[PDB]
């Protein structure tokens, strides 16, 4: 498994505009638009990412591109954050996908300001920083594709995945 397959599955793949759970539009592989409450934003901001007058509805191919994207800057955000490369640096290969999809989840700064969990991954103290990561908004809102993650970060396998 990797972060892409793994992306794929918390995300799912949505080829029309869509309202999320927190009623945000978001297209693709969890590919957010924007935060505004206007679909005419919306498919605006899509047909500017996309190059072409999409109508709000898109290929797989399209999504696929996008997503490939969005996990590039993913993996930018963390080499270029103080705070998270040292971090994504001292974990292992399964976990260090744990932390992109938290990146890729909510942005570089929404995980740079997780201190605490940061400081628990960075010192391999994995039990505490799973319990540290649960006390959250995050988790909360989002039960089950955060336990997986943190799962990840528990085990460093790919069993929640499966
Ligand atoms: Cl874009
Ligand atoms: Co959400």
């Amino acid at each position: 498994m990797n972060i892409f397959e793994m992306l794929r599955i918390d995300e799912g793949l949505r080829l029309k505009i869509y309202k999320d759970h927190e009623g945000y539009y978001t297209i693709g592989i969890g590919h957010l638009l924007t935060k505004s409450p206007s679909l005419n934003a919306a498919k605006s901001e899509l047909d500017k990412a996309i190059g072409r007058n999409t109508n709000g509805v898109i290929t797989k191919d399209e999504a696929e591109k996008l997503f490939n994207q969005d996990v590039d800057a993913a993996v930018r955000g963390i080499l270029r954050n103080a705070k998270l490369k040292p971090v994504y640096d001292s974990l292992d290969a399964v976990r260090r996908a744990a932390l992109i999809n938290m990146v890729f989840q909510m942005g570089e700064t929404g995980v740079a300001g997780f201190t605490n969990s940061l400081r628990m991954l960075q010192q391999k103290r994995w039990d505490e920083a799973a319990v540290n990561l649960a006390k959250s908004r995050w988790y909360n809102h989002h039960p089950n594709r955060a336990k997986r993650v943190i799962t990840t970060f528990r085990t460093g396998t790919w069993d929640a995945y499966k």
